[PDB]
């Protein structure tokens, strides 16, 4: 669809948290739509990017990616600037046929999602706590 | 972390659906947590696969959901979904739990909906 | 599902035993999760393994039970079971859990525990 | 001992279900006692067999049990157990017993129960 | 035994300390036990691990490995997050034979555990005095 | 520091038993404290080995028990303790103390008796 602002809205752990991500353009070098903070100055820029690549004889199925990407920073380790100490990522990638249907992505999709709020996922990440 | 049943409720396009998955052991192999449609044939079982990479951290989740058209019903596609995140040994609680929370959130986004469940690109 | 120690009561000829298995860990080369009674001596432990093939699924239970006569005691000889389950991957919960509870049916009829017990063949 | 009609009861997932078996002779080749359950199409029926090996003894009991699918009906597949006991000529009754007894405590435990019934593995 | 969670009191230099250990988990692959003290934070968790190998052919004994790592971690060396500055290690194993009687083991854990109070020991590792 | 005898109380399964170990020189090639185990034999003494790495630090405590059984008894087995300890040149003793202190609890928790003890692993 069109590349707008998203409003991500009661997040983080204690669900209540936001966060805004203003369009960035479409890279058409790869098809690669990009989504940023605010923040004016790109090596501390919360991001997101998707792309969706159709079959191409090497490759004979859909692939919607979703990659995100977010540093933290050091705001004063003995300096004048702070500068990236960790990075978080997370990379989604989504396979349908030419015969995908329209519920069976998005049933995928909705799945994912429920799954991510599924006490036994968020042990796993929040916690890093192997499902055992 | 205990391996238990997950219902997940409100899925699907309508989001009038549900999906129940029964725990199914973990694979000694890899350290791989798996789940299973319930009441389903192993041959045609959607599943969900977790993992928890020990040492630089990964969590890594898999969905695999076949389709079948009917005396037995053979496969005819499968639908996938794979995730996989990654923490420093640094990283707070708070942080990865944002992470998560975010995807999650991104995946009701319309931008993504729009992107998967119509495959149309942004623009 | 998970290893938890396990009673079986009301077992034996006098069917007035008990006996109570121990998680001993599963072994990641085969996937074969292990039991034993809490002996005095390891080599002297009743033991019993699980091995549940992930493929045509293989359910496969093996039980050895050592012993002893009499400086350090010695098995003199042990007695086995084993028993596998072959499943397809169409098969279903009715179906495994009817073989299942047959299995334990058989054995408590009086032909086979005249086969086993007596050590007497049926004609 | 000598053949007869064995009925087992109160079988299946809800235990409510019952099982008919009949005589169907001993194989003079090798001495494998075969019983069966009175089905309309021979090809369609349940079996299950005995064989004491006369030597080291070995009883041995096997089971089969064929899903039809819909001229003439087919066997799309079937389920089976195969269950061996070694004993050395110098066992005794409450050994082999035992172990008769304890396997069918086992089939019945939870534990198991996951294993063959829901296909899961233990760890 | 169950993996539950460990308080372990009244311990340290001057005997009033006292560590609580939550349960992590056991590792199939490895059949390892991970214990891990509250701090959501992986890289300065105080960890324990057990561990018992079966004898198989190369192997004819069973082996019981316990294993503690206790690091330490600078809080502000001129930056904004801690890290860790030093390791602490303590490493130990047990060997028993297929026939190591019930007393056989209990005796040389309980040794082992008295030894550990011993003013030799004290002062070998507390102050890393050779016996002398 | 001084090698003196070494009374351990209140020891055994029974914690009702008592070692006594007799300081045994240093051995000039490693620089290895021995004890053994006071009144017996040479070829059945309880041995306890110390040594202080002097460099990183290591400090290394072993313990050999043997078993005999009945003119000359021979040893039928041993068991063996390992213990390794590891410290940087910049650890506080308030840390090695902390270790020390920690694994000595420890081996009196019920989770480690019972899988010394006992063999029986945790899960």
């Amino acid at each position: 669809a069109k590349l707008e602002t998203v409003t991500l809205g009661n997040i983080g752990k204690d669900g209540k948290q936001t966060l805004v991500l203003n369009p960035r353009g479409v890279n058409p070098t790869n098809g690669v739509a990009s989504l940023s903070q605010a923040g004016a100055v790109p090596a501390l820029e919360k991001r997101v990017t998707v792309s969706v690549s159709q079959p191409s004889r090497n490759r004979k199925n859909y692939k919607v990616q979703v990659k995100i990407q977010n540093p933290t920073a050091c705001t004063a380790n003995g300096s004048c600037d702070p500068s990236v100490t960790r990075q978080a990522y997370a990379d989604v990638t989504f396979s349908f046929t030419q015969y995908s249907t329209d519920e069976e992505r998005a049933f995928v999709r909705t799945e994912l999602a429920a799954l991510l709020a599924s006490p036994l996922l968020i042990d796993a990440i929040d916690q890093l706590n192997p499902a055992y």
